[PDB]
């Protein structure tokens, strides 16, 4: 089966574009990223920046996850991000989205050997 590590860059990174560049950017990428298979996933975050400088996040600054976990990590800069929303229109199987383009820090929980992010946490 697809690895966590996998399933993160497939869910959340997206280093081809620097930021967001058309309101349909999370309706294409949430589809083409099969976030959309099963059911209309209701937030989504994708980062655009190197998978090299995500993946360095896991030696950063150690802080507690929103659940309580203690190995999630914030990143000490701030990266370009976006955010996908389901809007009101949205309707499995047309899952619809609204895009907002943004800078914060990320913080993601790491896991393994090597330690690589695996889930995304929260923007702060």
């Amino acid at each position: 089966k697809e690895t966590a590590a996998a399933k993160f860059e497939r869910q959340h990174m997206d280093s081809s574009t620097s930021a967001a560049s058309s309101s349909n950017y999370c309706n294409q990428m949430m589809k083409s990223r099969n976030l959309t298979k099963d059911r209309c996933k209701p937030v989504n975050t994708f980062v655009h920046e190197s998978l090299a400088d995500v993946q360095a996040v896991c030696s950063q600054k150690n802080v507690a996850c929103k659940n309580g976990q203690t190995n999630c990590y914030q990143s000490y800069s701030t990266m370009s991000i976006t955010d996908c929303r389901e809007t009101g229109s949205s309707k499995y199987p047309n899952c619809a989205y609204k895009t907002t383009q943004a800078n914060k820090h990320i913080i993601v929980a790491c896991e393994g050997n090597p330690y690589v992010p695996v889930h995304f946490d929260a923007s702060v």
